[PDB]
């Protein structure tokens, strides 16, 4: 009667084999094996050992990461790794000759170093130090200085702030070479009139006086960073003088007031669109800027400028999404939200501004994955009218009607989500099934879309998983106003819809979220269903994403409501079924899940006997500008501060009175600060509601060291369990 | 009939009636009687309505406390009290003719005053402001600065720092006015190159960013401040030339290091006092100095230093001990640790070194309380020889082997444990009688000793006691290596020898501590005990007070050890009692206790099943200086680290799985910083050891907040009734 138990989940009893490879070529590809990296041959198999674990011993130094240059003479080493935010980290670097094999001494990269790329051809580099940016058009050589006025915490050359790199761009770096290498395209900002977000880190208990972090974080109706756009051409450097960045301003449309830099792409050589978002992210313009060799400036023609603006509510799922462009550079492809407010690809030409809807449906295209000069490579949620599934189309672009799914009868009843890695000229593809099945990595040709072969299949795993008593999967749907509004189940083994189950609602619920889909996975919810026996739900209600904005936008500036009410609305539904226990309904959730969580306890339905919220936001106003202004507005009297102070957790206090309440909240979470949660514990002290609290001491809003994430999990299941009265 | 309930305690159901007086000349005194101030006579009881409960009504703001001068003259009112540490505040004040009823309203004391207080005689004012000492002869007059050089969190002109405050004078004012109000006297600190302890402050949920509360706090080892001693005459003061300071430079012994002035004493009208200390705690120095009139200045004679110190440990019970100055200042008495090891009070001559004990025996003299031509007068806890007992004694100048206790007998079913405030000559004095039965105040005359009238007796109070289940207190002894230890039982009511209970330590542990006295507590445990069943016990090991050296100094350099070790052993031998469950018995602290507690918890013994644990110290080098410093010494190579080191709570992270453990701590504790408890969490989460917590948002060391108190007790019985299986 063995089950999949919390150790393990905790202790990676059951691994799940990925095969994450890295496209050097049209050809071919890098993977780890042994520890090796062995590059492969896309049509053959004709594999070769092209680096070798043994190579770098004696390098005194652990080897984090690494990076090949584009040309294939140069590696880029990655050690003294040290974690910031999510995306952003500092480390020490050095580079390798592989044709000479020999370690480069000659000016090397500092220590200490934000961020460091490779141009997509040759082997120049682009590194920022200091918060200022260095280019090195050999390895050996010495760097050519670009920006001389970095300064912690204030200017930002080439790297992105917090905010930015949260809410914006999902990464540090704000560096963009052109195809060709020649001009590296960077963006400044400067956080100068920023309030700093303060708090205390302990560290080892050696450190006698706490230290206290000072992060430039604009809340919600702060005063925001200031962006400005760079561009310098690294071919035309002088070692004698300094380097002349060309500026590009944004349009006036932006200039009026407080804006964002969204979205960077380089069309050609001599040709970069930058997408723009005013603070109000209901409304934004596109510029597409050309050089010219004359007066060795750029210039963006207003007749190429695009304006892409929402009147229900932001414009983009997070932002505006990306443009692809032609080959010659004079029309474009970007997902738009179409007239029945349904995300579609719209094909652009650059001097006229109504595009052409090449898609459509009651459906949303997820990305556009690849251009070709025949055809359009994207993901998609058709397949069989669900929205939680995800599979491979080609779109021939000289005739829309020719619209055919590369994924989608593979393995029908294995594989109903997809995603996709094509090789650098789109010739081949990977095709990743990340379920309902176990997961499927298989490579293929796009000239005849031809499996050529099974790279990963996850054998090992069916061996050891067939002995398990696994739990099941429901994924379906529910009418509520004529809508339909999906919902996924974790059903214990031997499911009997006569028996009384307790039942664990997993929320997130933020916009454009998706919890009902049909991804495997190996989980907490697997241990609770599994061992514990409990139905794990998870429904997306309104404000959910890829649906349509009838229901995405449905919480415009209404954060805190709609999404709230169907949480509860959905649990009702789920007693209805007459397999649920509806003494023992809990709730849960992390980040959003958790001020959800929150939120819906202290609705006061009385539905949830007990609840969990870890690092939940409680006030708006205490969270970042660029998300929460994205769906709140502004916090002003003018515009939508009532419904800023009507949506805190800490009004609803009275009501946890009824419930059994866990407020976990890590004090280092600098994302969601614990300030936040600070105040909820403050507020149901001041009802006199008694509730149970964790803290984890330097954890951040991952909370996921070792220790913490095993400590945080068994801490969750004695709370349900108790709750359940479970042994 | 019905129990004594939590919500007794919480709400203040029964409460103890004080009667506290203040006073004025050597035959009467003021008593606060439902707002109206009376004058009463002291031989009679002839009361006059020395000010009406009305006067204030149309002031507008509240009064927060009121202080008459001596003279009659005028009354000073404090509002708009604003708490700091401690005993710190600031506040606003108006001052008020008597004589005129009416208000003072020009040259008036600012807003935002540290500190005020009148001379002792006549109506002159002394008050700090913006860290400087500022003196008014008359109220409605301009006011002189005295200090200059003062600055926040720097220079401390006329008011402690927060490490005096806490740890040496127990008092925001460091001003000293001489008998007659000619002289004031000030110390002055510099905490410049101390370090600054930070931590968040979240304030009211409008806030959107916290604040980082910085306050100079030496930790163990770190730079204390340092500290100037200066008088100034107050009948001199120019209204033209900045007033002149005489500084008196502590004596060279304690110059050639760190040191800290603990004590300032006048003795006469030109005659005073200082009690200086060195960092290492075992080496104190007297300085009486005089005035000289003809050069102006303060000169302490060598023949009148007085060299003070130890080798069993530190001096003093938590500092030098107080002299008390007989009229002509030619002489003092002072409580001294003698050859056996107990503290009695000695006689000193001011120019001559040696002095004599004037009592003796095994027991201790708790303080001086007051001093005839004939008679000295003073708390001890000779009688029965009981450490837990208080009792006042007069002792005969002339023949000190002739000794009469003045409280003894008076009710010895009823009082054990007297405290006295004497008239301005010591004719008359108030008993206070604080238990075991419920507290009684009487009144006498100091000429035969005769009982003039009962002034309260909780006659209230013991008719509502009557309809509740009350448990009984059993104050008692233990023989651990042949040397008696106290302890005390809070015993549910119908107490069945023959039953088994489950057993509650109630701890704290602190070096001269003493939690088994004979005081008469409503408090949390006469709850667990009337409604729960639960025997809630306390018990002084080694390191506790009022029993010797030998055992209070069993502890010095080693901090962590025996007291542990004891609470462990005293738990052992209660349940080898036959009406202790073995299986039941928990242990909980806050402070000092919460460390202790901690380090119980850890020790791996087995004996305790659950515990709590408040506000804990976790690491001495967290603490204080000056505290810590005492019983630990340095935490260097050369002194201590070691046992610094050794005495972790942390250290003891593993045996924890043991046990069920709840840590709870307040996040703007200024003085056990949440940093200690912090520390403790990510130990256990280190190892992988389960334990609940609770965080206060705002609360400091006291969790003393109506709201925060109130959810503090709640949770802490439901941790401890859920241990102990009770419904
Ligand atoms: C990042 O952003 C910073 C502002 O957010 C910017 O710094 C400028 O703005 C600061 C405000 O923080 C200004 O103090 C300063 O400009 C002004 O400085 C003086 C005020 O203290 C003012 O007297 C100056 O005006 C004088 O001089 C100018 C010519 O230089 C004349 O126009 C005026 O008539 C007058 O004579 C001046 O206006 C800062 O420049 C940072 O520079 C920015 N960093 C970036 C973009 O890298
Ligand atoms: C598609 O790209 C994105 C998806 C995203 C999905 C959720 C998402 C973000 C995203 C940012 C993205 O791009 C910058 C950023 C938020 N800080 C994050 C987030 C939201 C919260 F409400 C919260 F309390 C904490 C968070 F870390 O949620
Ligand atoms: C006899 O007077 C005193 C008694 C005292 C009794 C306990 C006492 C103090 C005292 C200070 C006194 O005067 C300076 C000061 C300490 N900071 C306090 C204290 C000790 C601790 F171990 C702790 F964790 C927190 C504290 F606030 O304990
Ligand atoms: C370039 O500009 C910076 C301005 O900070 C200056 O300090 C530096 O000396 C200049 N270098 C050259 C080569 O002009
Ligand atoms: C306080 O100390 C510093 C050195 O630590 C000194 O420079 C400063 O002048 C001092 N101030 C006073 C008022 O003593």
């Amino acid at each position: 009667r063995k089950t999949y138990t919390l150790t393990d989940y905790l202790k990676n009893t059951y691994r799940l084999k990925l095969y994450s490879l890295r496209w050097i070529s049209d050809h071919e590809y890098l993977y780890k094996q042994e520890n090796n990296i062995l590059v492969f041959n896309a049509e053959y198999g004709n594999s070769s050992v092209f680096l070798e674990n043994s190579t770098f011993d004696e390098f005194g130094h652990s080897i984090n990461d690494y990076s090949i240059s584009p040309d294939g003479q140069f590696i880029l080493l990655e050690y003294n790794y040290v974690k910031q935010w999510r995306h952003s980290y500092t480390a020490s670097y050095d580079i390798y000759d592989l044709n000479k094999r020999q370690l480069i001494t000659e000016e090397r990269i500092p220590n200490n170093t934000q961020w460091v790329t490779w141009s997509p051809v040759g082997h120049k580099l682009a590194y920022v130090w200091n918060n200022d940016i260095y280019v090195k058009i050999e390895p050996n050589l010495p760097s050519y200085r670009i920006t001389w006025t970095g300064k912690e915490d204030i200017i930002y050359n080439g790297i992105t702030d917090w905010v930015y790199e949260e809410e914006v761009f999902s990464a540090y770096s704000a560096l963009w070479w052109s195809p060709n290498g020649t001009f590296l395209a960077y963006a400044q900002f400067n956080d100068t009139e920023v309030p700093l977000i303060e708090y205390s880190f302990y560290s080892d208990e050696s450190l006698q006086y706490p230290k206290t972090v000072r992060v430039p974080y604009p809340k919600a109706g702060a005063v925001n960073p200031t962006v400005k756009f760079f561009v310098v051409n690294t071919d035309s450097l002088s070692s004698v003088t300094n380097a002349t960045s060309i500026q590009i301003t944004a349009p006036a449309s932006m200039l009026i007031g407080d804006h964002y830099l969204c979205d960077v792409t380089w069309a050609t050589q001599e040709r970069i669109s930058l997408q723009w978002l005013r603070r109000i992210q209901n409304y934004s313009v596109m510029d597409i800027c050309d050089y010219d060799e004359s007066s060795g400036r750029w210039n963006c023609l207003v007749a190429r400028q695009h304006i892409e603006m929402s009147t229900t509510g932001w414009v983009g799922r997070f932002r505006p999404s990306e443009p692809h462009f032609t080959l010659d550079g004079n029309s474009f492809y970007k997902i738009i939200s179409n007239e029945e407010g349904y995300r579609h690809i719209c094909y652009f030409q650059i001097d006229k501004k109504d595009c052409t809807f090449i898609t459509k449906g009651t459906w949303e295209v997820i990305g556009i994955e690849a251009l070709t000069s025949d055809y359009l490579y994207y993901i998609s949620n058709e397949y069989k009218g669900m929205p939680g599934g995800r599979n491979l189309y080609k779109i021939q672009l000289s005739d829309y009607t020719k619209v055919t799914c590369l994924s989608c009868e593979l393995n029908p009843e294995r594989c109903q989500y997809y995603s996709v890695s094509f090789s650098k000229e789109a010739k081949y593809y990977q095709l990743r099934c990340s379920g309902p099945g176990l997961p499927l990595y298989t490579l293929h040709s796009s000239v005849n879309d031809k499996g050529l072969r099974v790279l990963e299949d996850n054998s090992a795993l069916d061996k050891m998983l067939q002995n398990v008593q696994m739990p099941s999967k429901k994924l379906d749907f529910i009418i509520l106003n004529e809508t339909k509004f999906w919902y996924q189940m974790i059903l214990p083994p031997h499911f009997d819809k006569s028996k009384k189950y307790p039942l664990l609602l997993d929320v997130y619920a933020g916009p454009c979220s998706q919890k009902a889909d049909t991804v495997f996975r190996l989980n907490w919810a697997t241990y609770l269903a599994s061992t514990e026996n409990i139905i794990v739900a998870s429904f997306d209600g309104r404000g959910s994403g890829y649906q349509g904005d009838k229901i995405m936008h449905a919480i415009n500036r209404r954060l805190g409501t709609f999404e709230v009410e169907d949480q509860i609305e959905a649990a009702r539904q789920f007693s209805k079924m007459g397999f649920v226990d509806n003494k023992r309904i809990a709730i849960w959730g992390w980040s959003y899940g958790g001020y959800v969580t929150s939120m819906v306890l202290g609705s006061g339905s009385g539905v949830f006997k007990c609840g969990i919220a870890v690092a939940p936001v409680s006030r708006w106003e205490y969270y970042d500008s660029v998300y929460t202004e994205r769906y709140m507005g502004l916090p002003t009297p003018e515009d939508n501060l009532d419904h800023y102070r009507n949506s805190t957790v800490m009004s609803r206090a009275e009501n946890f009175k009824q419930v059994e309440y866990l407020l976990i909240h890590g004090t280092a979470d600098d994302n969601v600060h614990f300030q936040q949660s600070a105040q909820i514990s403050k507020a149901l002290v001041d009802v006199g509601v008694d509730f149970q609290a964790m803290w984890y001491t330097d954890e951040d809003h991952g909370i996921a060291s070792s220790t913490a994430h095993q400590h945080i999990y068994t801490h969750m299941s004695h709370f349900i369990k108790q709750c359940f009265s479970l042994p």
